[PDB]
């Protein structure tokens, strides 16, 4: 779930630390991602509720990087 | 030293695995966002030397969220 993340994290530093899930959207809409509303509120929420390193190191997992010269 | 894993995800998430730091920029620039390019790069390092979770969840910290309502 680090679709969402990313634009969240994003519209957050950009000011907005209480970012709407359209806004998510635009800042996918800029490198060209797809989004949701209520999984992208959810991963939101998520992110909301808990802390967002730890939503992210509990929902991106081995998605993120790939053991390069390892 | 979260500033640019946010965009950096974006930029990774839209097919661009191995994203360029001025690509960051501009997806930075979506949002209003600053960017270095020595830090940036150093950032993306991280990510990239480490899993993204793991950089995460080390350089942002509770500059993520605060306790709202906690």
């Amino acid at each position: 779930a680090m679709r969402y993340v990313a634009s969240y994290l994003l519209a957050a530093l950009g000011g907005n630390s209480s970012p709407s899930a359209k806004d998510i959207k635009k800042i996918l809409d800029s490198v060209g991602i797809e989004a949701d509303d209520d999984r992208l509120n959810k991963v939101i929420s998520e992110l909301n509720g808990k802390n967002i390193e730890d939503v992210i190191a509990q929902g991106i997992g081995k998605l993120a990087s790939v053991p390069a010269g390892g």
